């Protein structure tokens, strides 16, 4: 029941499975994992394939020779499982250099640092197969209201994606990028907090068609927002390139917990939305095992988010496909919604007396929505208690 | 000290003082104003101007008759006063009618009525000299996922500003329309919830130079954001057409606080960027005085406001000015990062070995940011406690 | 399927069906209803009882003789359906006398007023049979600073709960009160926030065995706290009275949404937590059916409460009854949790060498918690979706 | 001006000012402080002494001969300076062993152990002349429901408090424990999450005069709660045996900003409440310098907390003097606040017909409470922007 396989497009982090499980406040309970290992365990459970930072793949400081040995083994466990890379991004966050940021630190040789380390990977990840690259500026912005002037500091941000546009151009590379919005953590507030903040910066840059979002669950739910409604948004406007998959209770730090756990039903309103629009990219999880656990846990929880996907997938389409539900849809005028509300035209809408001298406002106010029972089907068909 | 004079555009709705302190669990505290007083006093005050929703100002369900009289009374208060205008939205939410949204109602016939609606107060606020025309959706959203298909919702939006641009066009109006985004309350989730996802609407218009933002300090502040950011990001965009200014603790229900509580140092560098950026627009108070007040205490509230914003442009201008704080800034980089990353081109940049191969990228590392020392001067010019 | 009968305790405020639909910016969307057929409509659904407000129940300031009328009727309408009242309550919110509280005004008069009322209607509450007196302190509380010393307010609310302790011992009541916590709202901040300033502010009273807490799912949720937790602590502490069921979407207004919606996995550890612990008070709903429905949609969303209880009680003990997730529990040491850390003493563990001369720390940070399977059956179990 | 003394009982952690900037996605960007040179440097800036946790001071797995050595160099740096240790506390957080908790940890043999790191610290406190013992139990919670029984967990956390007091108490100390809540990070869920849910359990240990609650403003306020009226509540309650100052904006990771920054009137309000309650204790700081910062900006960082401090308490001794404000007290009643409700006992309260029978509801529910004004002046007053 509920078994992944590769053509559910499943694919990883490799600093997901691969997390040591080091946070603010506590020391790696888990020892580092072989990217080899990695490739080869998640395929074992049904996976597609993995993305990663630069620096998940090749270490900090490496020298040519040892970065050609370590993706001559990286592509060897690719070749050995069928495994594939859909994604990959720059590690612009950890090293102490990017403390102020990478596209945006106020230090301007540390910006151009950020570019050619971004360049340099863009041109492995061609290499890899990559057909999207995420940029998550988790160093972009500040802790204090002089630190960052932000109008300089989105000049800046546009000036660093416009380069990279430029670049992948120049190369006839058919690679597309994605901007990964988070709202705060590790900054006390990151510059494109949320998927409407990079929607919108998207349209300013010189060549918007490259550019895309990568939203991820637990990051618009640290804002309080509902991430069904926005990657709604997303797809409206043609953007939603990739997808991060997880976990999170509410608003805290990010928890990055494995998919389908955190909030249930908004894992059932995604899983139903990216299905019924025929999203047809990678279902990727950026999660984080905790780190009470051992490898066998790392696997375990692995395999849940999958099974989750799956059982999410199954319930949201017997929810669509039940005649009492499209019967509850009907009564509660979703056929209404999809109706354009005035395709005779503004003349022909102010010369409708029954759009408003003649509308009776009473009779309108008095119809039930008939939203609950709607909602009570759904409720039932998530927990498989219909009939 | 710190007296506010027209000059300075301060502007209220009429809802504010106006507001007679019904809220979810409690019956009203205070009597309702007559419009005709509330401009009395709001210019006794100091105030520039008022504005209003349509039900506001004309009793929902008025004749004609009564519809002509009470515009009448309120233009010769304005007369009387010098008060203006600036800017008129409508009520698409209190009416039951409205329960599922105006634009986006589930019922076609709702979302006729609605634009109807608004296209009569176009007309009206354009008669009384406004210049922005806003649009605040508190009912287009929802309390469950099967509700509202945000994709379709999305479609009526668009459907219906374009029509209201359509409108304007047609009409030779030279008023604008300003988007004010809130993230929830009343529904459970509003659509287009952050300044962000607004902006990135926008530009999917048939008319986009038509169409910017009207953010509020306390709904930003209900997702957590930094309002100033959104502030700057919107300004970056070039739609910053209007402002409501008011205080908000937190993430919890929309306080409405007079403008200076909830936030104090968030409203510091707010008015720190109105004022660097040449904001010319109203300095507009979305506000409520708390229930617990009587009359004298709703104008001591609605002073308050201005005297807030006042000693804030004072402060904030004594810390740009200072010499101290300059160099401050000089010493954190805000220059660099004011900088072009690459004038110089992508090649130049690629072929440039100190952005990578000679970048000492140990000794970038270790220069201090110097943010802390810069946010302290923040912290004793905002409180007087320099010099 | 999942049928309630009254013999699983179901009760129902008369302010929760009876709703009318007015919200903070919208005008009501349902008729009011008759106590009597609310008792008739929430009986023929299987419900057990209802809870009163004072004033849901006999209209403020009502003279005698119209309140007797009132409670004949509504006493007629319970032994005509063999439906209880378990639970009673004040309103010390909805008039504006109360606009700074109730126990709590800054007006001492108001303070002995809100206690006059009370003890009429614990009189009543006696009358009707009532086990649980609730307090919930919606208006105590400040949007500012200098409005409230809470030292003071600490003081003037311990000795109205003493001076209520000392009224039910005088007449020999055996009811008992219970406070419901809120963290904010009406009030910027309401006193007692949480389960556990409730549960620290009872131990101060006279008589603290009088005292205990009904807590709210939403308005734990409203903190971002685990309800399920605070439950467990008050179980700890033998101080759960009395249970608001409803659902919440994290940190925002209190939306009072029907149980089980919202947040359904910490619904579902809720009911495990409650059926483990044999809690044998009332199944108690504090929800608001959304003002888009009709009176069909108020009793199909009340049936939803029901349902989803008895959904939720069916999965957790299919969980805890599973030997593949008892295996699982010891495999995570809950065996281990439940047995003292040092019954052999002090003494004992001071000469214990293997506590710390020679407890390997390395082996024991080595061992896997196995949290992640655990809860991956706790979702399977959830979701119906195990053999 | 505004210049610290030791007189002013300012203390620091040495995990504060010593830490080194790993956050959880970044490696660090200062170097390891010696514990000597963080005395040293504070004491310059007019500290009146450090804090330590066991392993800030002795690092891990140090033996005798090492542990010896550390203490006798710490103790010299104290002597020299005139330095002062009030607080100490155990790492119980950051090994991997300590991954499901200490006194909580599901593991027996890790409680046990987790008990004996904590005494050989307290022993170590008392010698240093430390007067309060503080538990910050970070790791004791959960990221999911059924790996942590709560009320085992809460069984096994009253059992490790409990044999705590027995040993200060068999040992003749005078040293007193206090409980730092926390409501989550680094677990998804922490125990006892707020200053309400640790007094509560303190009531319950065996012998509650030796445990008060060590609060911390940033984590009051990732639940989104009130800060100073929690510690109200915890000075109403007789338990505020230390204090944690530091600065945090909303509900998000826990940011440990310098003190004055995050939300600054709510340090306005704090420091009023603590000096006119006459608070005694240490005016202790956890916080973390930004990691952008470099040694230098540490230093600027730790003098901003004191001068924040010293500046806050001139503006509140200010307010509290000012006649004017002293006028605008009565008038908002907060005279009758302060006096008790019904002195004259229940039956005469009872027999009152001033405060039922006769009490004009609306002649007091018209009486303005006039806060809106009092708060003004209390803004005027922090910004020193009065006369
Ligand atoms: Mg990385
Ligand atoms: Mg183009
Ligand atoms: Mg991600
Ligand atoms: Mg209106
Ligand atoms: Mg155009
Ligand atoms: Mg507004
Ligand atoms: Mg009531
Ligand atoms: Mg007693
Ligand atoms: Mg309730
Ligand atoms: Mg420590
Ligand atoms: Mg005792
Ligand atoms: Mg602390």
């Amino acid at each position: 029941n509920y078994q992944p396989t590769p053509e559910d497009r499943f694919t990883f982090g490799l600093w997901t499975v691969g997390w040591q499980g080091r946070d603010p406040f506590g020391d790696a309970t888990r020892r580092a994992l072989d990217p080899v290992e990695s490739v080869r365990r998640l395929a074992e459970l049904g996976a597609h394939g993995v993305t990663f930072h630069d620096d998940d793949l090749i270490p900090f400081g490496s020298s040519d020779s040892e970065r050609e040995e370590h993706v001559k083994r990286f592509r060897q466990a690719l070749d050995d499982t069928g495994m594939k890379v859909p994604m990959a991004t720059t590690n612009l966050f950890t090293h102490p250099v990017f403390k102020d940021g990478g596209f945006t630190a106020n230090d301007r040789d540390v910006r151009r640092y950020a570019l050619r380390k971004t360049i340099r990977n863009i041109d492995l990840a061609v290499e890899l197969g990559a057909e999207t690259y995420v940029a998550w500026g988790g160093r972009e912005g500040a802790e204090s209201g002089g630190a960052k002037d932000v109008r300089d500091a989105l000049d800046r941000m546009k000036e660093a994606f416009d380069l990279l546009g430029e670049y992948v151009t120049s190369q006839g590379y058919d690679i597309r990028f994605a901007i990964e919005p988070k709202p705060n953590e590790p900054r006390g507030d990151i510059l494109l907090p949320t998927v409407g903040h990079a929607l919108a910066f998207i349209e300013r840059l010189e060549r918007p068609e490259l550019y895309g979002v990568n939203p991820e669950v637990g990051h618009e739910q640290m804002a309080g927002l509902n991430f069904p409604h926005g990657i709604a948004q997303a797809l409206w406007a043609g953007k939603l390139f990739h997808i991060d998959l997880n976990g999170q209770n509410g608003i805290k730090y990010d928890q990055d917990l494995r998919f389908g756990a955190g909030d249930l039903r908004a894992a059932f309103w995604l899983v139903d939305l990216l299905e019924s629009a025929g999203y047809s990219g990678p279902r990727h999880f950026d999660f984080k095992p905790p780190r009470t656990e051992d490898f066998d846990g790392v696997w375990a929880s692995a395999a849940g988010c999958m099974r989750n996907y799956l059982i999410l997938k199954e319930r949201a389409a017997a929810f669509r496909a039940d005649p009492e539900v499209q019967e509850a849809l009907r009564a509660s005028r979703l056929d209404e919604l999809a109706r354009p509300t005035a395709a005779d035209g503004l003349q022909a809408l102010l010369d409708d007396r029954s759009a408003f001298e003649e509308f009776d406002v009473d009779a309108a106010a008095a119809r039930g929505m008939a939203f609950e029972r709607l909602d009570q089907l759904a409720m039932d068909h998530l927990l498989g208690a219909r009939g």
